[PDB]
């Protein structure tokens, strides 16, 4: 199929590894820690020790053969800097790495990493919005301004009708889906019942949907 | 207005901290690295040096008047576990902790945790699955079988109408939003075009948009 | 039978372990510094060298099939609260703890000990009543207000008998028992007579006994 | 009144302090530790930072004028010595001694220390004895052979009469006390009744209250 | 006349402004040491305080308008790599680095330092080829096979004249320089003579000047 | 051959082994930090683990053999001196050792080291005078006054002829080398031309040679 | 012979392990520092590592079979004081201790040694001695007011004669010894020679020795 | 009078400088550590805080004009080497300095100490003379072979004459002074008696001195 390789089997390479084994790619697992490689030896085609900053093991890895290599090494820059270093030298089409700060980032950069991900700032960035509200569950941004979001049904709108509860022309948004205890209503018609607690799916602008926060529920 | 206070400034935390604080919140940045506090001083209300396992400093810290107290400490275990436990003796409302492992969150579960995050082990499995398809940008699960899909549009869908496109009924898929060149077209018409390189947000069945990236796109 | 285990060879713990096994009971003594667990050797059935905050270790020492086990760390919190916790996970029957202040009490509360000793607090209150009152060598409280007390008898009551000092009405409290050169009599009659420096049994309120120590000595 | 000096607010020491005070005593309370003596300045008539090592600071602390001097100091056996010596020099009537080992005993003897106390050994020895026998929850040691036991009543006791109960002729040892739901009973008659889960007092031998606890509870 | 800026004021950047500023330059001393700023201050036109990693500091020392930049810190790799992106970043013309290992040297490359020097590295190599050979002083290759040297004259080449040691036919090298008491006489003639302890400066091919080592002196 | 000991595999040192392995050299490679041994293990005859101030190790090194002896530690000061101590007692003919400051280089004196060279100070000298006069390549002082340079040619000197440019009569120097397209002329004649770009290797003083840079190229 | 136990290889319990050693006596030479039990394993019996502190390890010395016992810890004084105490109780004939200060010296002293001494205090005293006072080389009190004292000659004595140096007459002392050039003359004939920077050692009282120094050199 | 400068108020350094301050003579007590200065301040004319490694500081002391300065730092060789350089380059007429080892030795002597003493060594070599031989109270060696020995008195020496003790002939030394009482004999004719526990001056060879010890007493 397709060919990856994740280094550094940390909680976000590992999960990586894991989750991309679980879709039945061919995953190779390299990690210069001894008991992470016994660790997730269930959950890759080979996993393997090896030190990604010497070249020669690298080398015996046959890591030129792989589409897509991933560098989860974020806690030693040296280490994961020089790594993708040596990954790009070897000419690897996509190398994606994890990066710690803002100057790690910059380096990566510069050496030329495909991908650069700050899993932690960015999961941060979301619980800190699920934080000052609630209400919110979950949410993806379309742009700057455009939004899909996921709120938690409150009181003020139990047994409230999807035409009771006018977003369409009164907030300029539109609601999407209804789950109402773990059962799933796509694209609801008007007649629909949202009862509280329930998970309701809206979209718009961001300050819309706010306002529908704010005077709505 | 709301009380926020982040122990353990990592990555995550540090990020959760510096948003908040950009949101206009009163955050509390604590930290036992001084070298922590020193630097996102510039980003919270007040930064304090204190071992949060030590409890004499956590009510020199006067942590019982905050709604919502952030543990982020996620490599440490043992610390993350004796600070939740404290926090919750301390009878604080809103408890979020970050976990490492499937057993630390049953620790911090038991103890009672008020909401657990695990942000590389997630993240992880998001960027897997814009691993396997390169088309998938971003995404978010309504449930273990529903979600809402954005992709990256090849040249099998330029210049395709919606209506030509009919994912309403030949995958029971439904599709919300276009993106092209930075402009956004929500909930769009069965007339309107997409041309390839677009951001297109498909809404459905897990499997099902799978179907139509195969055999459509 | 029934194993006792002595985690922390303390001056406490190390005291629990060395007359437990003068009673002969199986006692296992575990301790990480070994200089401890080379000390109590002689006085248990099994000394160990153990990190019982590590989990492989706890059950290398086999504990889950003991019937009591004693925490008797009270300086380092940390490890207390994980070896309790590990404790109470491996479904130990009787979990008691020694504790260091209100709060370490507490979150060995939560965490569900079984009983939670203070050593130092106790012991102090029982001095400092021997303090305030130079004549009480000991004593046990029954209650809030109710207490068999043991005094040290003065020249006041040198040569004086049980019914010569009418404690039974004139003051509501019983004498028990009278201790004279390592001789002892328990319950004594009324005609026997209690010479100086003898120890004096006597039972009653609080405020009372205080009032015969007062008038009477 | 009487002029008590406590120095090291450890438990032990705050202990002693603090119930001192609730006796209404003059007590002053030293500690190297700021934060301690900050702890226990509501528990004490005089709450002075200073390193009791130090003769200047001693004598700043006017500490000759006091009857009874105690140094709770009880891990860094150096400095218990060193003050000991020092309030010795000063010619102080009464210096108790908290000790750790037999060794700081011994240092402490030669140099002339009025009381040495083990609270963690002696509490370790009664908590033990509470363990090998449930039924104990108290107890005070008359003497090598003799002693007054507090019990806590099993089903075997539950509604019968002292007079049923005959520990004074069956068993040699006598009743002296029942404790129910925090009601209290002083020396009571043959007709009253124990109910389980209740506080026993008898009085007696050792193997005959043991004897009784056998056959009896 | 030419501005330069020397950050990191070591061994060898404090060597560069030091010379430097002996020469007549504009020399900016620049150090987050304050006591290297006070030792340079003598020694440069302007010496400052300044976190050079802290981009706003480095628009506090206007160094935008510098035409050279010496980044002289050596062993902390990420501040100089961090203050090299900077200045690259700044547009700077001429970015001078200190390297500390062969990967800090690639990604100083890679980042776009204009020239990378290894100055012990280099010297070792220098003072290595003094060790295997005690009679030179100094020398400069003019390529991989050809080469000048300075030699230290020894006792076989006392009283000895040009035309007696006939380098020019026998050994193919030509002597070019005569350093006798500090005197010196540049490209003399053949009657000229040669005294040990002398500086004697051949120029030729390596082996050949060597052969002459050999046979010669 | 001839038996080098370098001590301390630093840069300075580690290039100094490597060097003179390359040359084909006994090279005893010395450092107390395995991975520096473990480093240069392929760079020298023979790499040991070693504390260089502890003389039953250096003994078991068997230095006393050596003839050359290179400390190559010049940040410990403490370390580089006593090793060097320890190898003047061991009568060590040849004592070379790296030094950090004055002071260092003081007590290395005293104490008889044979050769002290500070590399970063020197080299910072040389990149100094490179730095102030952007034209030299490379070049050796034969005194304070008089020196050898080698120049990069400008457009300024392309087929320009040896006697047109007459350095031996209008400014006092002496061309002694050219360097075209890598092949080389050894002390040219009159007639040769020089092409731009190529090595110019002059001779005289250094005032000099700065006049013939100024007008004649 | 006699058997001594040497515990601490400081430099005054080397001194004296290595002395004794020399005159050949069964010394046990006692250390917990490893290389320090490596180092002075030529100059002794039996050379162990232990922890003097520990008992069961002082048994597993033997220690009791010793007649002296030489505690040369005068740096940690809990280390010094225990093991004193230790032999003590093991009744050891003769305890030595080596003290710091003058109440480390009062805590030997009431745990019973049997001799305490200061060697840098005593030996200062000396050194100071010789500091006032150029001329004294060395000296032994044979009371308060007599003595003998070793002189360096001065150029007022140079060429002198014993006969011509009346002191038996002039200055009521005696010359009993005369070190020239290393050669040594015992109880000197009146014919006898004094030449300058010559050891002098005379005899008598301390006033009249000084003022043979003053009249006579 | 003369001057001293006491520099490392240690145990040594400190008996130095106040035994030299009791003859009364001008010394200054010089300390890094606050509380030396402060403890030595009675014992001193003046003591000062400085760094005696810092020139600066050793300047702002003034000590070019003093006579003698004392190095008494022992455990820290490198700030002693440091200072002990430093007075020498300031020309100091008498550096005296305590020395550790004898590589410290050694880098004191190279840097020209005028004086290196080893009190601890010395001392120890005195208490382990005193240890093999409980009789000798005193003594002074005039050479390695020869010395002066103080002894006491044993019951084989009581109501002895000196004709009667033959030491001159049969084992080649001489007596020199016998103490009786505290009453003092000074070279004592052969009439006189030598009683039991009285002081006795012997002197001579070692070895015959040990032989007189052997077989006289
Ligand atoms: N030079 C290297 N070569 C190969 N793998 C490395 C190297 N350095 C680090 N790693 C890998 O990184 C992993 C550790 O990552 P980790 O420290 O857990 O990240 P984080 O601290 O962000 O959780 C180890 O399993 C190790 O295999
Ligand atoms: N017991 C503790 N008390 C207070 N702070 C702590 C404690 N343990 C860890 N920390 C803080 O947590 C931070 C480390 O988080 P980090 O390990 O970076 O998270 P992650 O591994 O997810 O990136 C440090 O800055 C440290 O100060
Ligand atoms: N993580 C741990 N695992 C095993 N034993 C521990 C751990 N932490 C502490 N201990 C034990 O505690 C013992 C000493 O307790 P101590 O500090 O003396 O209590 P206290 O200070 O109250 O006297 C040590 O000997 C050690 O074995
Ligand atoms: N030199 C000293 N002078 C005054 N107080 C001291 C000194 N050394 C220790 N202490 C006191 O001892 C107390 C700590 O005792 P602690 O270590 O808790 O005993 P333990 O560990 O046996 O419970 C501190 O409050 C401190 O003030
Ligand atoms: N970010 C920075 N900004 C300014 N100066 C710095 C920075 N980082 C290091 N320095 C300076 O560099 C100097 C250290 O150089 P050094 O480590 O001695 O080089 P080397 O190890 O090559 O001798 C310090 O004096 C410090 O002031
Ligand atoms: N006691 C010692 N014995 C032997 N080698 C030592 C000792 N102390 C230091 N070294 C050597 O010094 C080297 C480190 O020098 P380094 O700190 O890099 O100097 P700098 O910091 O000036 O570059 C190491 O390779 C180590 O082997
Ligand atoms: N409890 C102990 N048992 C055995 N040896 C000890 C003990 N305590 C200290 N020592 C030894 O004493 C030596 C240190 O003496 P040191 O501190 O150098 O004396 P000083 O400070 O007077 O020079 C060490 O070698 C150590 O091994
Ligand atoms: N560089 C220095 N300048 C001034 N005083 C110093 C310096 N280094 C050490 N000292 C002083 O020397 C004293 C330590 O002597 P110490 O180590 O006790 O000698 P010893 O080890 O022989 O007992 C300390 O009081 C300290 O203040």
């Amino acid at each position: 199929n397709k060919q990856f390789a994740v280094i550094g089997l940390g909680a976000f390479g590992g999960s990586i590894c894991k989750e991309l084994h679980r879709m039945g790619h061919e995953v190779l697992a390299v990690d210069i820690n001894e008991e992470k490689v016994n660790a997730y030896a269930s959950y890759a085609t080979h996993a393997v020790i090896a030190n990604a900053t010497e070249e020669n093991e690298l080398l015996s890895l046959g890591i030129r053969n792989f589409e897509y290599v991933i560098v989860a090494i974020g806690a030693n820059i040296q280490a994961s800097t020089l790594t993708t270093l040596l990954l790009k030298e070897l000419d690897i089409p996509n190398i994606w790495v994890k990066a710690q700060n803002y100057y790690h980032h910059k380096v990566l950069e510069k050496i030329g990493a495909d991908r650069i991900i700050h899993p932690e700032k960015d999961m941060g960035v979301k619980i800190a919005q699920s934080l000052s509200d609630e209400n919110v569950l979950n949410y993806i941004d379309l742009s700057d301004e455009y939004s899909i979001v996921e709120l938690l049904a409150t009181r003020k709108l139990d047994s409230k009708s999807i035409i009771d509860l006018n977003v369409r022309a009164k907030y300029g948004c539109t609601i999407l889906a209804i789950k109402h205890h773990g059962d799933i209503c796509l694209s609801p018609a008007p007649e629909d019942i949202i009862r509280e607690q329930d998970c309701l799916v809206i979209m718009g602008h961001k300050k819309d949907i706010k306002r529908f926060e704010n005077e709505g529920m």
